[PDB]
């Protein structure tokens, strides 16, 4: 039943975002604001599905001493606002035994992979940030999947920021990040 909710989550709030630095996938959350992986470094604008948006406001989301959290949450010059997707979001980090990580970028056009089993793996030293709060399973190879969406039956856990070959690393996206 993972499946067809990321779909539906991903037909309704995910977009290609075009920055300086490469190709993501986008997750709108509600109203205006929408989420990146932090190195994507959106700049005053952005492509989103081909069309050029500007930046209203964007934070790079760090803890409480400073430590990164690899996210950048953007306000974004649209009419349309976000279906609001903050009950799908925990207050802390999920770990699940099944979960799909969804993906829509030019090279991979709606793509769904089961990842299987979550842990919540705490501190990485992710492109040598330490960085906290990561989610990791099981992923061969690399590429383009930042921005992917991780989710389970009902969750929507964390977006990818990167990977070792073996492993893939998400995000968590928690509450209170958004109010």
């Amino acid at each position: 039943p993972a499946f067809e909710f990321a779909v539906a989550m991903m037909k309704r709030n995910s977009s290609t975002v075009k920055t300086e630095y490469g190709e993501f996938t986008m997750l709108g959350i509600y109203d205006k604001w929408a989420v990146l992986p932090r190195h994507a470094k959106p700049g005053p604008t952005i492509l989103m599905n081909d069309q050029e948006v500007s930046v209203l406001d964007a934070k790079e989301l760090v803890d409480k001493d400073g430590t990164n959290l690899e996210l950048t949450l953007l306000k974004l010059n649209r009419n349309e606002k976000f279906r609001d997707i903050r009950g799908f979001l925990a207050k802390e980090e999920v770990e699940v035994n099944e979960a799909v990580l969804a993906i829509n970028t030019s090279k991979f056009p709606n793509m769904y992979i089961p990842v299987g089993q979550v842990t919540d793996y705490g501190f990485l030293n992710l492109g040598g940030t330490p960085t906290k709060r990561m989610l990791m399973y099981n992923f061969p190879t690399r590429a383009g999947q930042c921005g992917g969406v991780l989710m389970s039956t009902g969750k929507v856990l964390g977006i990818h920021v990167g990977g070792n070959g073996h492993q893939g690393f998400s995000a968590a996206l928690l509450k209170h990040y958004f109010n």
